[PDB]
DNA sequence: ACTCGCGAATATTCTAGAACGCGAC
DNA sequence: GTCGCGTTCTAGAATATTCGCGAG
């Protein structure tokens, strides 16, 4: 079963989860570090890490990157896009 | 005899802790009062082990596999253990 | 907070942590399962990252300790006794 | 500097192999 | 008497987390 995928989609789409957004184009995802702390690693839900570094672990085991050009940070995956979600199947840990 | 215990289970409201869920395509345990009121003390249904853990494991023999009063909700299913399509039990193996 | 054959060391031999303790030889452990879930697995120094003390036989078994041969769990490990410590060294995971 | 992003060791999670006693034939 | 079942204990394997650090 491959549920990290399925749990950031929940994450990133829902808006409870203020600290983890999408972009303006739907292709990469905006994270503001001191919420998602606050949020998801403190008290979907509920990471077992109360780290970020494991968290950002977790992200480029998947495949995503940080983009390249508020100090939010801006990840990216090909297969990981607002308007294409049967993409999200490719979603894997190297093996 | 489990595959018909399990449905007697999920089937009966006497058994608050196991349940259909929300859509009646699996099932529903609350840890606490599953060992609470079926595997130790509360014509009932008797287990005879007093482990959940091995409760577990027969749900895995026969197949489940995993996919809100106080503790953790264990969410189990499987394609032939179906609320509105009991014929299907049929099919169930260890 | 370090590896897990030093850290149930810790656990065995100190008596702050009643749940878990040397059995009458010193050449096995004696777990008090309830008191281990609500003094060593439940949150508010020695914390464990789970909450499930089946996780917690995972890493005894993992790390070569079995049952007894006649809850109270009594488990044992041949490196593992209170009046050889040397003998730590020899504890490795099953991989 | 300082950040990005991977290697590898350990911990955890979920499921299964196999032994053994017992109940239902 | 004989199997199938239920149970128990331990383990396989994938993921999650942790720790560390090389490259730019």
């Amino acid at each position: 079963p491959n549920n990290f995928p399925a749990k950031l989609w929940r994450l990133v789409n829902s808006p409870r989860y203020r600290s983890i957004r999408w972009d303006g184009r739907g292709e990469g995802l905006l994270i503001d570090q001191p919420l998602f702390e606050a949020e998801l690693l403190s008290p979907p839900e509920l990471f077992k890490t109360t780290s970020f570094t494991s968290f950002i672990r977790q992200l480029n085991l998947y495949g995503f990157r940080k983009v390249v050009l508020g100090p939010l940070h801006h990840f990216h995956n090909p297969h990981f896009r607002r308007d294409q979600p049967q993409l999200l199947v490719h979603l894997k840990r190297l093996t």
